[PDB]
DNA sequence: TACTTTGATTTTCTGCTGCAGGATGAAATCCCG
DNA sequence: CGGGATTTCATCCTGCAGCATCCCCGA
RNA sequence: GGCGCGUUUAUUCCAUUACUUUGGAGCCAGUCCCAGCGACUAUGUCGUAUGGACGAAGCGCUUAUUUAUCGGCCGAUAAGUAAAACGCAUCAAAGUCCUGCAGCAGAAAAUCAAA
């Protein structure tokens, strides 16, 4: 039976546990606040429940609304002030937000600059550069660059990033002292958020400490993006000037009137970017009108300019959810998660937020087993690792409190609240922080979008598994296709197939197919879509997201099934070394057909939450795996058409060509998607070649300049090459016949085994002297695979 | 002097994904009763 | 003499190799 | 296209806690109440859906309440019929969030050029 939780239980039961590092895996719970609509929904069931919870009181709702409005206004005001400050002088803010080194890097500085990279704007003094060289754990030498000022107050070690001329490299949200400037009343800054916006009603500590992060994170992100994008602008300008010089020279060579417009110097604001893009667009329009259109010049010989893209805008000011933030869960920030003991295995959950002046949420430590009825309890986590159970007492009718009852399901509760293993009572799970989200949700009863209150609570796992004993031996190759989502094959370390799966007939085998019946489903959906489109020119809202939802369902289920098979079979998964975002980008393609990276990421995240690295069960490997027969190892190539076009000599019966000593009969018909006609036109290959040969003598290939060679190659690129049937596969050596997907799945695992063989090592050693080639790789492939077929990989007869 | 595709400027709308900042308590001083 | 409420502060390492794996077409 | 019931995703144990989705199953998709096309003399349709306006949306079983029907409610079945409770249709999976930026697309509209 296939459940992810059963797999997780199997993993936990099969391995030991250890304490997590400095920061462990983190997971988030998103639930909803018990509102009156949920109360009515619970009251309208056929079988009414015995005890319906009370909804959130009016006072809590009013206080929450007031707090949300004030928080949003404060964030806007601070962001506006820092936007103005950045506009006045970018360099000052850039140096101020720079994240200093930890106050423990006290290794003896050895070498200064061989100096004016930046400057400490606090004292307006140059920030002299100092060097520090060290060697990492793997032996690669690394040089650390630091900036130090002569001022005792500014005796810091700001990080610097060398460039081939220096950059900062880091922008932290705590580098700038936000609290002492805008929060405390001792400062004389003209802009004070809490004193002016909140009307002296909000507690300084928690609200200020929340605003600090809420603003500095955005400012740091914006500054990092700005700093990164400036260098790419320099590179683009450098690569663009030469190209425009070449284009101007070409235009002068044709004797046309080139416009007298010159590039502006590199800008640093959005208006300069706009002007530069306008000039580039004008130049490209002129080039299009004069060179490619009238004279028909190719793109490579006359290539356009490139626009300036990626310049960021200041957060939230250079122009909806309302967010109330909680910095942390400790007695200092005036927030708590309270649960009522009734029995040694039951809880009753609430969450209290006291952000107002004139509230009472006093704690007091209790004995480990001093629990009493009608009294609330909670736990507090320390840096030292100790857990102190403390009880919370307060007044339910407090006019300054915020009381939130939560609503969730059994799955979420078993995952976080009352989990069997990760029980937060003993400290195995720690509550990190939380948020309050106010967003619009669809109400089906009223058929309107209405505001709803959500609660997000992030939990950090403190005990993880030990990967020192997870050593899979067997292998599983996954071959993906469009007709079938996935076909897999199970092999032992030696590579021999393992007959442990069961087919429909129950016979032993080593092949399974996952997610079948898909193709007819999306084809029915597309048939309905096309019928509606032909009927009325458009489809209803139903067919907007059916394919996407079904594809997401299928990829999730396939990932779950392969995870189950790998875990229960003691095998390590192998995927194809496809670059991220790989897929077919054509005419009738859909974005719902790209589930390679999505699957890898889902599997990686699921393995990561348990504390194991991806290399324990998940891997990648290599190119030329689907085009290889399992009898001798012959492989066809797209570049192998050069062999076809090498002779192309003519006989009395027509054209003839040979590849690898095998005669090829030149005949066949070609049907291609003619975009000029938006239809399919069928042409005869021999007839096309004869029409080409009408204007040629002796039909010699070497007499071809550029064009007729390309047209003949495009004609010949179908012929008799590798594919009588798309799904069926036949081997050229002895006529071996087998399904293509199964062979591809087996060959992917065998390729992964190959990339760690000794032939590959000697290949790389020859690469050390320099042997970058293409034919040698395929030759080693064929030789190794033939040897392995000879020794251990007995073929099926 | 019939009536397709391509390359291109701008205008709007619907979506969908990548990538930075993240996931804070310990302790030292005022104010006060 | 506690008991809150407000202010300062400081916490982090170095990933290998294929010509294309659905991207090459005639005009 | 819409309208509602909801079960399973922990092994003897841990909230039919109730949230957000996916898949399956269940029911209604009609009314002439109007304006279209065949061709039109071009603010006026004989047959025909190109659009508009209203309405629609489980079945059983156990418990009083208006009549028929004869023995003078002791006779049950038909509707209106309160609430409790059960059964069937009807069954299985998943969830890591916030902020700010940009980048990818898809579809329409105003202008230059071509065999």
């Amino acid at each position: 039976i296939k459940r992810i939780n059963k797999i997780r239980r199997r993993l936990v039961k099969d391995s030991n546990t250890k304490k997590a590092g400095k920061t462990g895996p983190m997971k988030t719970l998103l639930v909803r606040v018990m509102t009156p609509d949920l109360r009515e929904r619970l009251e309208n069931l056929r079988k009414k429940p015995e005890n319906i919870p009370q909804p959130i009181s009016n006072t809590s709702r009013a206080n929450l609304n007031k707090l949300l409005t004030d928080y949003t206004e404060m964030k806007k005001a601070i962001l506006h002030v820092y936007w103005e400050e950045f506009q006045k002088d970018p360099v000052g803010l850039m140096s101020r937000v720079a994240q200093p080194a930890p106050k423990n890097i006290d290794q003896r500085k050895l070498i200064p600059v061989k100096s004016s990279g930046f400057a400490c704007s606090q004292c307006c003094q140059p920030l002299y550069v100092y060097k520090l060289e060290q060697v990492n754990d793997k032996g690669k030498p690394h040089t650390n660059y630091f900036g130090r000022c002569n001022v005792s107050e500014h005796e810091r070690l700001i990080l610097l990033s060398p460039h081939k001329t220096y950059s900062l490299g880091k922008f932290g949200q705590r580098a700038l002292d936000f609290y002492s400037i805008h929060v405390t009343r001792e400062s004389n800054h003209p802009v004070k958020p809490l004193e002016q916006i909140g009307g002296n009603s909000c507690a300084s500590g928690p609200v200020g400490k929340a605003l600090s992060d809420a603003c500095m994170g955005a400012v740091a992100s914006f500054l990092t993006k700005y700093q990164d994008i400036i260098l790419e602008h320099q590179k683009v300008i450098k690569k663009n000037e030469k190209r425009l010089a070449n284009l101007k020279d070409i235009a002068s060579a044709n004797g046309l009137a080139f416009p007298k417009i010159t590039l502006p110097p590199q800008p640093h604001t959005k208006e300069g970017i706009e002007a530069y893009n306008n000039v580039v667009a004008q130049i490209v329009i002129w080039v299009n009108l004069n060179l490619w259109q009238k004279l028909k010049i190719g793109r490579d010989e006359a290539k356009p300019l490139q626009r300036l893209k990626g310049f960021p805008s200041f957060p939230l000011v250079e122009r909806e959810n309302s967010i109330l933030d909680i910095s942390g869960f400790s007695k200092q920030y005036n927030c708590a998660f309270i649960w009522q003991k009734d029995g040694v295995k039951k809880l009753n959950l609430y969450l209290i937020i006291n952000y107002f002046k004139g509230g009472k949420l006093r704690f007091k430590k209790i004995k480990p087993e001093a629990f009493e009825a009608n009294r609330f309890y909670t736990v507090i986590n320390k840096k030292s690792g100790e857990i102190v159970p403390m009880e919370v007492n307060f007044n339910f009718d407090d006019p300054n409190l915020i009381i939130l009852p939560l609503a969730f399901g059994k799955r979420q509760g078993r995952e976080f609240i009352w989990n069997d293993l990760l029980s937060l009572e003993t400290g195995s799970l720690k509550l990190a922080n939380g948020r309050v989200i106010e967003k619009t949700l669809y109400n089906r009863r009223t058929r309107q979008d209405e505001p709803a209150l959500f609660v997000a609570l992030t939990f950090e796992r403190r005990e993880v598994l030990d990967s020192s004993n997870i050593k899979p031996m067997n292998l599983i190759g996954i071959a993906r296709g469009e007709n079938i989502p996935a076909v897999i094959a199970l092999t032992d370390p030696e590579g021999c197939p393992l007959s442990r799966f069961k087919d429909s007939l129950g016979n032993p085998t080593h092949i399974l197919r996952i997610g079948e019946s898909y193709k007819e489903k999306q084809r029915t959906i597309q048939a309905a879509k096309e019928v509606e489109q032909r009927r009325a020119g458009g489809y209803s809202r139903k067919y907007a997201s059916k394919a996407k939802n079904l594809a997401d369902d299928m990829v999730r289920n396939t990932a779950r099934d392969l995870l189950y098979y790998a875990v229960t079979q003691d095998a390590m998964l192998i995927f194809a070394n496809l670059s991220r975002g790989f897929g077919r980008q054509g005419k009738r393609t859909f974005m719902a057909e790209r589930q390679y990276t999505r699957m890898e990421d889902w599997l990686t995240a699921k393995l990561a939450y348990e504390g194991l690295p991806s290399k324990t069960y998940l891997s990648k490997t290599l190119q030329y795996t689907s085009k290889t027969c399992s009898n001798c190892g012959f492989t066809i190539t797209s570049a192998d058409y050069d062999r076809v076009l090498e002779k192309l000599k003519k006989t009395a019966t027509g054209w003839m060509t040979t590849i690898n000593g095998k005669e090829l009969k030149v005949e066949g018909q070609i049907t291609y998607y003619n975009r000029y006609k938006r239809q399919n036109v069928v042409k005869d290959l021999s007839v096309e070649l004869d029409r080409l040969s009408e204007e040629s003598v002796n039909n010699d290939i070497s007499s071809w300049t550029k064009g007729r060679s390309g047209e003949a190659l495009s004609l010949l690129k179908k012929r008799f090459s590798h594919r009588p049937v798309q799904e069926k596969f036949v081997c050229l050596n002895c006529g071996f016949e087998t399904h293509a997907a199964e062979q591809a799945a087996l060959n992917i695992a065998r390729s992964w085994l190959f990339l760690r063989s000794q032939e590959y090592k000697k290949y790389q050693t020859n690469k050390t002297t320099g042997n970058t080639d293409k034919r040698a790789f395929v030759e080693t492939w064929q030789s190794f695979y033939r040897k392995k077929l000879k020794e251990v990989w007995k073929p099926a007869v």
